[PDB]
């Protein structure tokens, strides 16, 4: 327990106040609560921004002046941000509190402490009651009620066998793995046979508790906790909506957790294509792709459900946002796609925050919004580990109730199909405390937090761009607009130079205009994409406005080689673009490590320093190759090559032009199971049929799935294959990765359906 | 660092060994070594079997002493078999141990301390490398990269967002979580990009090597881990095993997560019916049902598999042990199955420990036994959460290749299938430091000691029975052999007058023999099944031996609320049995409070003392009706009620014959999927097919799978459905359970294919 | 929570069970239940005759002796008299209790501490869980109700118009009579 006091000058001489706080300091900390006593309310602000938790604030002003009165309403205010529901205590003399005294005091105002003619006693005697109420209602159910069984220590007759973390203390090796990870953890491992908690898949008791209150949070009819991440919410809800009798409408940038619900279903697809820029990045789908015409010519056309094209597709799903931080404007994306669909399943693995900061509005699917009784049935994948803060595996299903909707009982049997019969409460628990973290104004302020610094990197590396190319000299750049545009007085901005009020708070100064080059994705509609802040690119150069390579650039290959060794570990990287994630476990101004990291990184390669000296690993894969060799040279020999060979133009054919599919994924699938599969090198894959999904990085996302048609000698698929393979060859040490294929002696092989 | 010295009469003068001794303990508290100084093997030999971490035995004896020579291998063999590579020195004078030496000395003497003539300061330092030497190899390997890894605190650029747990401590919620849990257990959480661990899908790094290691600790050709459980266990081996083409054969006793691959795969199923008893325990599936024979005339009878009966079947699955401790003999299985399949799937959820005791032998899958050429592939199961000690949803895949073997690359596919791409590595480490526990002498250890505390159990019980039955009064009474056989020297015992050595060697004391009538299952083959010790059943009075009520008894469901008020939760139940797990997780000596609380039941129950000062929740069920009753009073009341309606009856009449079968468990479920299903109360089932399967509690075994007809009027599975419903509405508060039924205002619908 | 342990001599050498007592006083004390080791069961006797209370019983004898049989079941006796459900833990060897297993045992021993092959921490755990347990118990139900609502501290609205006391403490007469009487009797004036 902890209570902050904040006063600057209650009375005229301040030894009075300050004599009557020193004994309501000296009767709280006899009642074990700490008090930090506080003179000013800068000094507060700086204490309250400081994650220190606060149980009660007790504060007092001169009461006669408007800037501290403004002053005070301000410290409350960002005291319940993350702290929302902490008791505020005005300490004042009673008749100059009792002159100001009205509605908008008593909004910010839970009690009052006439300091100078009550007992010390009685104040902190009340100071303690509120600051025990206020903790009753702290924990969410799920978490509060596993604190309140983990006090529990009988050896029950039942499983879990360690009963409790007792068994892993018998051998040396166990006592040494149960100090290492702690009692509460094992001590919340009870089974699901504790009626005082209740159980996941029953949802009873505090599971049922908190799934709806994960549902109210995050605007759902119904929420599902789930145990075995999104791959498993993804095959549940599939499950739940397809059969092998059904085509479906799935989003070419699809998960492999869609691919493998296509395969335990046996559902036939149809695909809408995603858009593409010049540097490899995926973009969106274009509505041209949703229309209703253009899913009966996509089913008209598949050779599997040309004999369904009078049947309603029973599923789609779109992924959003995109791995590169693309959002659709979801609204618009459902009103396209209800033309044709009851069901539309939107995996928002990485999109979790987006309904808690209104830069994100109308860009996801559970909006706050009017809803008509005939919209479509709605699934939300939110993937809570991600972007949200929760332990590895937990996820949520959100299920808004439309047309065609799967009522509870029809739905339970997929979600068991799914799941475990012994999950474990520490990932229900995580899952509950990362909804309870979003609730509220806590939600707000964290996406806030998170917003300001993806905003102050991507501002600070602009203007480093600008004046390295001032000096007429190369640097990185973030990717989103040059020039953003203020909606209100209607005044220009260079990105670098807007005001971070401004982007913000407006959601067109990272809306996708079709006006503008830096997205590169022609012809997409006005007011359909957009950015996600948090979600930042940068792009090293070489890549021309118009689609080509310039005379020279620095590869961003040997930019994460450096960044590797200096451990940051982008999630997505092309030729010529590198991602790095922004979340809420973030600290203020930790990209001042990135921005430092890039500039000895320019450094060194305008230094052209060996590479023995700044990165040794590189040299340890072929030290014939890289001895002897420096940094700027290696990046001249890799961006030559790409010049040479332009692998861009592979990845476009290959991605613009759909394989020929043979059959089903669950027919291809079963010929695995059937063994009538085997290992084809990349040379031979002329006219075969892949039995799994071919997924190269870049762009990460399947080139092949399961059933597919490799094509003839002049196919693209099987050109990009090479030219990933002749890269690896050329480079050791920065080879490609690509799932679906076993790489033996360097060489590629691909599990084929024998014919 | 703890180093125990045990020291008795080195010298003829105790001053100078003892004051030698002293010097050596100050040196190694000056190289902060703990020192316990113990001057008797007794007492040595009891701190060594408290579970205190001991790094390093230091020991002196007489030397010319034989008496002192075989204590003091008593203690290094106890200190051994949990804590098995401790060093040991000798501590001895020179000439003593230099005339005592031999191969024999050297077996247990890892060093020599000449403690008389050497400085302690040299002593010390050796028992110094010593002892590191020890903890380097301590941890298996995935848990000693992770603790490695655990110390870095970098933010990286990427998922998980939580980046270690600080995102938690943002909130005041969520660092009360945070600390809750503790830090280790989200600095453990790195995800699957992290290479210096290395990745639990890919089996690379550290996963690779915790896969062999386990592989080789279970006896496995290759080992998975799971971290879905034995659910999703169950469904990849499915999935890589049989196709929709294919007829499987399954054990009758099934888990639901069977069915669900039954289910995913398509398959179409025959089933080998289990034996009963006169309890309704479920028994051993008999020889007869798994002959060739038996399997072509079930495949030929089958409806759905008449058209395929010239088809080899792809995959059986038997579950051993099975819920109530019985425990095939997997060798004979396996002979028998032989004959008709080439795939045998193990499933071993609750059987984990079987390999590592010699009690078990031959009654498991994964034997030490030479293996031929022309053997079928054999797949296990283990649930290592269950009775082994890993944190729930750990599991393992163990596979011995024989006959139509499936390669890495084809089973890969299944495993990644019903997996998640972001595994939590917390279980994966509990899965790790479970099979460390097992390995060498500590599973025979651990295994010993369960066995030994279900054996004193067992025993105890057996003995308060026989002295109530001399005092003509009714207890409960173990369920295992009345009277036992020593094959040495020929002498038989009454079970508890057994000597606990001859039970906790002799395999053929836990055997089924046909003479018996213990076990109930008539016509068993001899030398086919066992019973587990450690799942421990007992009986309450009022089954007689034929298979009918007495006149009078005590139905268990009265003694299971009773339990439970006592927090005691069984496993099992049925009309009159209570099951009682033994798990590594107990301590000495506890089933004292399960006979004391068993006693008190019994003094309650004679003296008729009133529910509402017992059992205060079983009144606030009723309080119409269980008001003003007592204890004998409901208990005479149900006894009643059982002989005049019989259920054990109706059980045996649903189980022995199996229900009509119209479609297979994928088309039920794809009749859910297309909404083609509706609630059916049970009065009107007769002629309906159930959508999916139907498990009573008793006998805790599906009555009804997916796709199977419920019968006409006079069907036994209906009428064991309305004993039930009876029973659930005759006594408020004991109600049955019944997986795959709806309970609306008490009365039962089950979710029926609509006609 | 006070634990008395009774134990005269349980191996033929006394140090390892005054070693193993040792340890297991040491774990007790660590989880705040004080300890009063007694060698002898005429001076266990004098102690509980002492109207001290005692919140669990830990004994052991000789286990081949009957007159310290009679010893332990006249303390278990006299114990019980105005302490009726203390809970009683035998400390013994395993084998020697087992042997003498009967139900005039169980008749008067609730729990098994085999002292000599199990850790001190477990059987300390389990006499805490059944100290807990006891003491759960002890309270008849009006004096456990007042008991628990007297932590209540909250000004409610009406009589008695002293407030759990608060009144009293507003003239130097009321401090001294309010401090006289105490709190818990205000406090129970509800």
């Amino acid at each position: 327990m902890r209570a902050l006091i904040v006063y600057t000058e209650l009375t005229d001489k301040d030894s009075v106040i300050s004599h009557a706080v020193a004994r309501l300091a000296s009767e709280l900390n006899d009642e074990h609560v700490e008090t930090v006593i506080i003179r000013d309310f800068e000094d507060g602000l700086a204490y309250i921004r400081s994650n220190t938790s606060i149980d009660c604030l007790l504060y007092g002003r001169d009461m006669s002046d408007r800037d501290e009165q403004i002053q005070a309403h301000r410290l409350i205010t960002q005291l319940h941000r993350r702290q929302e529901d902490v008791p505020v205590f005005l300490l004042s003399d009673r008749e100059e509190a009792l002159v100001a005294f009205d509605r908008n005091m008593m909004e910010q105002v839970d009690e009052f402490a006439w300091i100078l003619e009550d007992s010390a006693d009685f104040i902190a005697g009340r100071v303690l009651a509120a600051i025990q109420r206020y903790r009753s209602q702290l924990l969410p159910p799920l978490m509060k009620s596993l604190i309140k069984y983990s006090d529990v220590h009988e050896y029950s007759w039942a499983a879990p066998g360690h009963q409790g973390g007792v068994g892993f203390t018998k051998t040396p090796a166990g006592r040494i793995y149960h100090d290492f990870f702690g009692e509460n953890l094992f001590r919340t491992d009870i089974g699901i046979e504790r009626v005082a908690v209740g159980s996941l898949l029953d949802h009873t008791g505090a599971f049922g508790e908190c799934e709806k209150n994960a549902a109210r949070i995050f605007g759902a009819d119904q929420s599902y906790s789930v145990v075995v991440g999104t791959s498993g919410s993804n095959r549940t809800i599939m499950q739940a909506c397809m059969t092998d009798d059904d085509v479906v409408v799935i989003d070419r940038n699809c998960h492999k957790s869609i691919e493998q619900g296509l395969i335990l279903t046996g559902a036939k697809p149809v695909y809408m294509i995603p858009s593409r820029n010049r540097y490899g990045i995926i973009g969106p789908i274009y509505p041209k792709e949703m229309t209703p015409d253009a899913i009966k010519f996509k089913i008209a056309a598949n050779p599997l459900t040309k004999g369904k094209v009078k049947q309603k597709p029973a599923y789609s799903v779109v992924t959003n946002c995109t791995y590169d931080g693309v959002c659709y404007n979801a609204r618009k994306v459902q009103d396209l796609l209800d033309g044709s669909l009851d069901r539309i399943h939107f995996d928002e693995a990485w999109y979790g925050y987006a309904r808690f900061n209104p830069l994100y509005r109308n860009h996801f699917a559970m909006r706050d919004e009017e809803r008509t009784e005939n919209e479509p049935t709605i699934f939300a994948t939110h993937s809570t580990h991600k972007l949200l803060n929760a332990l590895s595996q937990a996820s949520f299903i959100h299920v808004r109730n439309g047309r065609n909707a799967i009522d509870f009982n029809r739905f339970n049997q997929a979600y068991l199909m799914h799941s475990t019969t012994s999950p474990l409460y520490a990932i229900c628990a995580s899952n509950d405390i990362a909804a309870d973290m979003m609730d509220g104004n806590s939600g707000r302020s964290l996406t806030d937090e998170v917003i300001r610094e993806s905003i102050d990197f991507r501002q600070s590396l602009a203007y480093l761009y600008k004046e390295f190319l001032n000096d007429d000299e190369w640097f990185f750049k973030p990717w989103n607009q040059e020039m953003v545009k203020d909606p209100a007085t209607g005044k220009r901005y260079a990105f670098e130079d807007a005001p971070v009020e401004l982007l913000m708070r407006e959601q067109s100064c990272w809306v996708m205009h079709p006006e503008d080059k830096w997205h590169g994705f022609n012809d997409i509609p006005d007011n359909w994409a957009m950015l996600d802040p948090i979600k930042v690119s940068i792009l090293a150069p070489g890549m021309g406005d118009d689609g080509k390579l310039l005379d020279t650039g620095v590869p961003a290959a040997l930019v994460t080689a450096w960044l590797n060794h200096y451990g940051i570990v982008p999630t997505r990287t092309t030729d010529f673009q590198i991602m790095f994630l922004f979340s809420m476990g973030i600290t203020k101004g930790k990209w001042g490590t990135l921005v430092n990291t890039l500039l000895s990184f320019k450094r060194h390669y305008d230094n052209n320093t060996a590479l023995k000296k700044v990165l040794p690993e590189v040299v340890a894969s072929a030290p014939e190759i890289y001895g002897e060799m420096g940094l700027r040279d290696l990046g001249d020999k890799m961006f030559a090559y790409l010049q040479k060979n332009n692998p861009g133009a592979r990845l476009n054919q290959a991605y613009s032009q759909l394989p020929q599919v043979m059959m089903t994924p669950r027919d291809a699938y079963q010929q695995i199971v059937a063994n009538r599969v085997e290992a084809v090198p990349v040379d031979q894959l002329m006219g075969r049929v892949a039995a799994n999904s071919i997924i190269p990085y870049p762009p990460g996302i399947p080139m092949l799935l399961s059933g597919e048609n490799f094509g003839d000698e002049n196919s693209p698929h099987i050109h990009y294959l090479r030219s990933l393979q002749a890269w690896d060859s050329e480079f050791p040490g920065f080879e490609h990765e690509t799932e679906g294929t076993e790489i033996i002696d360097g060489q590629y092989y691909v599990m084929c359906v024998k014919t």
